[PDB]
């Protein structure tokens, strides 16, 4: 079977990263954990040092210390006892840097914590790192008065329509330029084309918008984190593009979606051509009722998302248990996604969800969306126990859920252009020892 | 909330009533006939029927004893009163000239029904004894071509007759010249009204019937009320209604050897050509017990010329294979809609509680039947293969199923649906509660 | 197997009564068929000289015979092709005969057809018995405006209360003389003290009360007859401490109860000390909106109750399926009551009803009800599906329902002061694979 | 709504307690986090500091602190950032202070952090307190093999047996001396007779014996903690006789009762007489195979427990979700139990216990315990569904279970001498609108 297999394939490539025995503390390089000196060139003159010999492990200490972003380079371990806060001051988030902003290639605001094709990088230590949005930073962009927008200042909206059109009208990267006067945040911890990566330890609070972000990653180990952060668009981990990854012992709390694959946006998407495959997400405790999503697919998998295992894993109070979303502008692929040995209770929306009409976008790309297995998982709550929407001329194909128990779902299946297969599955008063079916069905 | 099967079941009731029967009657015994199951009593018949039809009509008294006779042919306000055993000869001999009739929904002139009226007003069966066909594996039967019913290797049967009547129906041969009887092999239909007007048929106990029982054909106002069929041979029907309108069955008990109640309006070309529906018939109050019954309430598979507006009512099926059956394919056309099965019980069901069927005898055609429009409502069962089994055609779904307030347990297979469309309300099947089950499509639930 | 043995044993001692081979016609002693002339004194003579060979048939032809109560002897058949009409005249019916009232002897009206201490005695043929009670005659007795009871007009309720007083005071039967100025009305027929008894074939129609009542009789075999009688306390066949019996094959639409199993009432039943037992019912039909109940024991059961089997019969639109009634008036005991293999379907009342406070009575002789078994029930309807209430000082004990399904009835069950079991039970909802309950219960 | 009542009550009598605006650290009083010096002088110099300026925090910074017993006073907030951990050497917990065994009162070893008479008392922070129990440390008292005790070496079964004796005949607790010389486990956190408590945010391992132990106690918070310990006895939270209680957002494993609801146990506990009372808990998790039951009410329950509501917590691989457990020698009381809107996951014994015989002891105290609901549980497991044990002089009374569905139970209902009220519940695929039972039933 198929689960165990890509669990094997993926436990044979994921690998820690090498780092030289070799150690720096940051305290020597003038910096103070009073949250109030600014350490930015304190870091900068650190991991400096350390590359010039080859890389190596710096300490910060106990205590908080205040920074702008930091540029991390080969054979650097950020080992964190205290507190990293960020100064929450967009110039301080300048030059722009090659990035992404909901699957679209741009030059932007730097993340917080930021590698560009690097080999062997790594976070670690039980410390904090305190991206430091609030309603008077980073989330009034969004345009949202939940958040702290309010009428007469700037939002994200024109900015986000300017991108779709650049990246539709096939416009180099290079000619993406925001930063200042444009209103997109940047991710907080992210890796962008790099190879052999490590998050652990860290909790990370008040993230201006996606927590860890890895792009175009191969070899990228997160464990034993804690994301809690739950403003607008504060998903957990997004990998997108990335290949053999491992997602383990994590605690999440988050604004938004809490582990997402993806792969770009539309044309975007399309152009780079780079599917996110072998990922792993283990173990994991999801407590969080504004949570959009447990496990999620897309709606950014225009370079398609397979070989997906998701095992032995913890949803509490979350939205949706499992969650694919896609549309026909996004073209693209997500198959062999397996959630697999789940618990997933208080669900309040869907426990499983697939849509093939994420937010009522139209176009000429029909996504291919099959062989999705769900296996022993034990669930409770919901509007829906199983809500699954192809399309007329593109069925969700081959999903399958078996030895399932579903308690206090107030619908069991919806079900339209799709084909659904249960098997000893288990729904308030109703038990599917075998059921198939293709087309349209209710029930409830 | 104001239900259409009630309304249906109204307007039934508003146009079906007994035959007006003059107030006259002779006797049997006085036309030289014997009650001693020996006696040739065939003239003893003719002669009453005749001497009553002189006067004008009335009842024609047949007493107690074992009356033997070839076919007897009603008339017009002719009431048949049997206290005694009507038993009938099965020499087919006896069973000409041909007559104008019907076999398996294509019109022929053939051996002559056992109890025959044709255009015929105000006739009815009455009283509580018995009419024996004598069929058996030695009479009638074996032109089947079943072994388990006497039909042996080498000797002759209906299948070479069948396909040339159906050949003859396709090129639009008129009726008067499809000619059989003598030197061919189909069977007659064991009480048949051929085009009639006001008919009752009440009491009487029928056995050993040649093949279809109670036959009345393009009739209307018929009433078949507290009967007993009680014959298992091959085709053995006991109530064929065919292109009828407004007909009561009501208080009759069953055991078949086929479909028990069986709507039809003929076959194929000839059923289009005459292309009169089977329409307003109710069927209340009935007891099926009958192992050999292949169900309860059936329609078609000859309905080419449609069926619609059937209510069934308060019905008790029981040990049957099938409990409510539509059967029809591309070869039909026609249709098959406004059928309304609605506070029946049936227990100990073989085969399919519910079964529609798009595929019969696995043949096609370019003739698309419309099969929409099916209510069971209040239904409690027990037992099957399958509790609902529809199966329709890729280019004609079966359209607009409702099954509601219904318990069905002990079925191995919920659900087998192919190219349909089936709606559940307030449902119980084999111990799963659906307040709501909508499928359009395939599926098969267990 | 014990149902099995008990059906095997009582098969072993039913047999039909040896009849002379010797035949008269009634015709020939001044009988006419024209439902006009008085036939009493026909039937009378037409026994008497088959009686003074030593037995034989009496034929009873086609037509009308109007008469008084016949009265049967040893070694006669009568075989009845027509109607045999009773003159509904309660003078006709005397001088007065040792027979019962509701479970108490007593000497009053002849039954219409009766037996005393007779052996080989038989009722055949395809005929009618027409016992000629409707709303002015017999019937008014009752005291129920129904059935056509006037206001200030004489009823049974007086002397009922009159017989039962002299019962408990141990009066001797030879001391309670009825019959005229008094209004118990009759049974239909019976036989009293009777051995190798038959009634097959007829008809019976417009009964005064109870129908056919053979009363501390043995090896009696009731087959093939239908009853279409439903005026107040219609019964049908009430089998009252009988010994070997079987009643197969019959019709049954009755005002009250159906087949009934009685053996005497209160002290008269004790005094006897006479069980019904040994007693087959199958293959019969019910088919009676009227029907009070299918099979049912009681309530005179005071002599006892035991070793019934009632297996393949169907009921249709009955109040009941199976019922039991007793009080602690009666004492005595109902056991070994096996009910197999029935349907019973649009059931209006109780599908299985036990009760133990029969006619709001009371007294000091608690009875015994144990071991009531119900296997193979497939039924439909009800407002109970079971139903069984003992005494806080005498519980309903060891009763079984097994491989059962009851389909739309109300209220599962209602159990107070009972022990009830049922293994492999479906009703509506609600499975039990196995239960057990001792004490108060109620399922829904 | 009476559960909403009592909630609304607890919450208007609970409240954070105020500390003064004072700070101290370890550090400053000679101890270091090395886990090697003995700071068991240090905690003592520090509190006794701020006590004297009328009380303020004490900070435990980053590292490990071994020390013997800590004894807080009045206004003493306890903030742990690092570990500390506790010397396993009972001669450190010495001299014997005034704390509770298994119900009963006596002088014994300190518990590990102790607090007697106090008001305004807090432990916080986001560090761990380290029990050091182990197969070789504390464990080995209670004479079980598997956690290390050996035979012929000592265990604790002769002093309970002796201090069972001395609270029957009634010797003073002052003359009830344990410690040295005998084999009786301390509680590991213990309130004594304390007011305005917090504990928050600690992590608590490797426990003696019951792991948080409020003791007489009102207005007591304990939320956000992590409790993991599976050794004999590791209760995690024990309220005994406290009165406005809250217990929200902890996570649980435990080698005994998670959360167990107490008031003193036989002749000390009615001697004492006052119940636990007004007690909220919810939003917890347990995810505890070893867990012997979720919410829990004694046995130790003879000064009584009333009006105790648990709300919307989630229970994972625990032997049982509701279990309430007393004997015919504890008098006392279990009424007005609220178990509200819980999920049980893979419930591997009962998913709602309750048992009258503990033990197996009996004596002339009957337990009243009556009164006990469970309303939207969802659960899946167990041996039993519900498993309910009454005495024949004593039935467990009014307990209702409503809006609840079991699956994968292999017993549905266990009921001895008690009265169950069933309402739109499901069990096993099989639905009940009512299942009312009062005496004994086996339901399967």
């Amino acid at each position: 079977e198929l689960a165990k297999k890509i669990e094997e394939e993926i436990l044979n490539h994921v690998r820690e990263p090498q780092i030289p025995d070799r150690e720096v503390n940051l305290l020597d390089f003038g910096a103070r954990g009073d949250g109030r000196t600014d350490c930015s060139e304190s870091f900068k003159r650190a991991i400096e040092e350390l590359s010039k010999q080859g890389g190596g492990r710096l300490i910060v200490p106990e205590g908080v210390f205040l920074t702008g972003p930091i540029h991390l380079k080969s054979n650097i371990e950020l080992h964190v006892k205290g507190t990293i806060k960020f100064i929450p001051d967009p110039e301080r988030y300048l030059p722009v840097v090659l990035t992404r902003f909901e699957g679209i290639e741009l030059y932007n605001y730097s993340p917080l914590v930021y590698a560009l094709d690097c080999e062997n990088v790594a976070i670690t230590g039980s410390g904090v790192l305190d991206g430091s949005a609030d309603n008077e930073h980073w989330w009034p962009w969004k345009g949202k008065k939940d958040f702290g927008w309010k009428e007469g200042l700037p939002n994200q909206q024109e900015d986000v329509k300017k991108l779709k059109e650049m990246a539709e009208r096939g416009t180099p990267v290079e000619e993406r330029v925001f930063g200042k006067g444009h209103y997109l945040r940047p991710s907080f911890v992210q890796f962008y084309r790099c190879r052999n990566v490590l998050v652990e330890g860290v909790k990370i609070i008040n993230s201006p918008m996606w927590c860890i972000h890895p792009v175009l990653s191969e070899n990228v180990i997160i464990r034993n984190i804690e994301i809690s952060s739950t403003g607008p668009n504060n998903d957990g981990i997004d990998p997108e593009s990335c290949k053999y990854m491992l997602i383990e012992k994590c605690r999440f709390d988050t604004g938004d979606d809490s582990v997402v694959i993806k792969s770009g946006r539309d044309a975007d998407g399309r152009r780079i051509g780079v599917p996110s495959e072998y990922i792993l997400v283990r173990d994991n405790l999801v407590i969080s009722q504004a949570s959009h999503g447990g496990l999620v697919i897309g709606s950014e998998m225009s370079g398609g998302v397979r070989n997906v295992v998701a095992r032995n894993n913890v949803y509490m109070n979350v939205e949706r248990a499992l969650r694919l979303k896609t549309n026909s502008r996004r073209g693209g692929y997500m198959e062999n996604i397996f959630f697999i040995d789940n618990v997933a209770v208080n669900v309040s929306e869907e426990v499983i969800r697939i849509n093939l009409r994420y937010d009522n976008e139209e176009g000429e790309y029909l996504p291919v969306v099959r062989s999705v297995f769900v296996k022993n998982l034990k669930a409770t709550g919901g509007k829906y126990a199983v809500r699954i929407e192809g399309l007329e001329n593109d069925y969700v194909k081959d999903i399958l859920i078996s030895d399932t128990i579903i308690e206090g779902a107030k619908i069991s299946v919806l079900l339209e252009f799709g084909q659904l297969g249960m098997e000893n599955v288990i729904m308030n008063g109703s038990r599917f020892e075998k059921l198939y079916i293709e087309g349209k069905a209710l029930l409830k």
